[PDB]
């Protein structure tokens, strides 16, 4: 029960440490600085990701999930492998106690969230070759702080036999929602260590849409053409705000209020690309603060964004080079050993009931008469998505709906 535990409880200290040359109610100040760091990595990682994709492509990922995974390697990392790891994931920007116990505080953070009607649900695990003897202590720390210890498999001789085993463990742990996490030809005979983290969300809208009001409507893609979308519609009070250069910021809370979705819709004349490059941990928080309740009309499309990519190339571009290099990798705490590949997979499906909800609810509203000048948030062009937890402001999922059609 890593949740209700304290650092000194189960002693877990990293073989190598790295030293670089206000707080919400009912919250542990350690978990807070860490969460704020995930954010500095979230926007930087999303920007690099966006800039390398076509504007008409959707995106979705869990920056939190990816951060926890690579925190599990920071544990046994050493030398340049550890520095790059710290600088790339913005870990070098926190205090020493939290830094050395970075893995523990992640388990704490994830506890707080994996506890807050709306259920999260993931499958994270490291796979290493059986031919290697794994440092038992690291194994014990992971087992307790990361759900399970590193699982050994025979890649050396059973590459495909093992690659099927991994794609099976995720399916069984995600009720069949995340499949084929690892695409064939990914794990071969020289595969020694593989990172895997998948996740999706189950939740209901605090304020539901009625399927009776959903209509087919044009959605204007970045290419200049338009396609047919299923546009949901509803009226009510929502934390909203028209910010800089006409960009609209809407917040649709999930049942419980602790977790919500934030949409960033730019004005017709401004490309989502310009918003993506102006995005910063600050600017975002700045918008969220200005959010003010209001009675508005909400036009939003039903959509499903599935994104299963290999963090490797992306992260190498970002500077995490050694962790992937056979000749430069330094992971003395896990055994040379290096990361052959890292696979992340998350998906989001939004509809009238909520996220991953398979039911229907009509909606009857009598005695209502709103102001004729009320505003209307109409997401009929590309928009950014954030699934976050309040009041920590932790970014759990982040993505883009560039095309909700078909
Ligand atoms: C040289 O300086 C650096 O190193 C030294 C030594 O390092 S080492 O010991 O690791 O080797 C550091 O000193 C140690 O660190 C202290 C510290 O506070 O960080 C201290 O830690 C221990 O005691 C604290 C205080 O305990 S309390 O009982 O008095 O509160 C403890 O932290 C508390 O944890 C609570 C918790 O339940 O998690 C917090 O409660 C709030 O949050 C929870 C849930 O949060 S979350 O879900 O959001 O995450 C919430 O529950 C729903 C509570 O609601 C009731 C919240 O409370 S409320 O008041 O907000 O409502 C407490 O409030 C924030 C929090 O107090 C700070 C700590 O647990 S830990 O944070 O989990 O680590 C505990 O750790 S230990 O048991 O493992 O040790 C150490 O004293 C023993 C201290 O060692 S010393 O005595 O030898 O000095 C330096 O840290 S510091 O500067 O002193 O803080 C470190 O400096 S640096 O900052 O790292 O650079
Ligand atoms: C296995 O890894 C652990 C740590 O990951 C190593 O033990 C650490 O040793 C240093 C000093 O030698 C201590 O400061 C740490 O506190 C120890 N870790 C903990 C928390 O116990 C251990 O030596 C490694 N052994 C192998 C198999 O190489
Ligand atoms: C790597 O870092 C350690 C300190 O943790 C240091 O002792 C060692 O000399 C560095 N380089 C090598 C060759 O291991």
């Amino acid at each position: 029960d890593i949740c209700t535990a304290k650092p000194r409880d189960i002693p877990m200290n990293p073989m190598c440490i790295y030293r670089s040359p206000k707080i919400p109610e009912a919250t542990n100040r350690r978990v807070w600085e860490l969460s704020k760091a995930n954010s500095r990595f979230a926007t930087t990682f999303y920007q690099h990701l966006a800039d390398s994709k076509n504007d008409n492509d959707n995106i979705f990922l869990s920056p939190l999930s990816i951060s926890t995974a690579f925190a599990m390697t920071k544990l046994g990392a050493c030398n340049d492998t550890l520095q790059q790891l710290m600088e790339v994931f913005k870990f070098d920007t926190i205090s020493e106690k939290t830094s050395d116990q970075i893995h523990f505080f992640f388990a704490k953070l994830n506890c707080r969230l994996y506890r807050k009607s709306s259920k999260l649900v993931s499958a994270n695990r490291l796979f290493g070759d059986k031919s290697l003897t794994f440092n038992e202590t690291y194994q014990d720390i992971s087992e307790l702080v990361y759900g399970a210890k590193l699982q050994p498999l025979d890649f050396k001789e059973n590459a495909e036999q093992s690659r099927a085993a991994i794609n099976k463990w995720v399916s069984n742990k995600t009720e069949g929602r995340i499949t084929d996490v690892i695409p064939s030809e990914a794990i071969n005979e020289l595969t020694v260590l593989v990172l895997v983290n998948t996740i999706y969300f189950k939740g209901l809208w605090k304020s539901k849409f009625s399927p009776e009001n959903t209509r087919k409507e044009l959605f204007y893609k970045a290419d200049g053409e338009s396609c047919s979308a299923s546009m949901m519609y509803q009226e009510g009070k929502f934390r909203y705000r028209r910010v800089a250069e006409g960009t609209q910021v809407l917040e649709l809370p999930f049942k419980g209020d602790d977790i919500t979705m934030v949409l960033i819709l730019p004005k017709p004349e401004k490309s989502l690309a310009k918003v993506e490059k102006e995005l910063t941990p600050e600017v975002l928080q700045e918008w969220l603060d200005e959010l003010e309740e209001m009675m508005l009309v909400v036009h939003m499309p039903r959509f499903r964004i599935e994104d299963g990519f290999s963090l490797k190339e992306q992260l190498q571009d970002m500077g995490l080079v050694d962790l992937f290099s056979p000749e430069k990798s330094k992971l003395p705490g896990i055994v040379d050993l290096y990361v052959s590949d890292a696979f992340h997979k998350a998906f989001l499906e939004v509809n009238e009931e909520g996220s991953e909800a398979a039911a229907s609810t009509a909606v009857v509203i009598a005695g209502r008469s709103l102001n004729p000048n009320r505003v209307t948030f109409k997401a009929n062009r590309p928009f950014l998505v954030f699934i976050r937890e309040v009041p920590l402001n932790t970014i759990i999922f982040m993505g883009r709906v560039a095309n909700p059609c078909v």
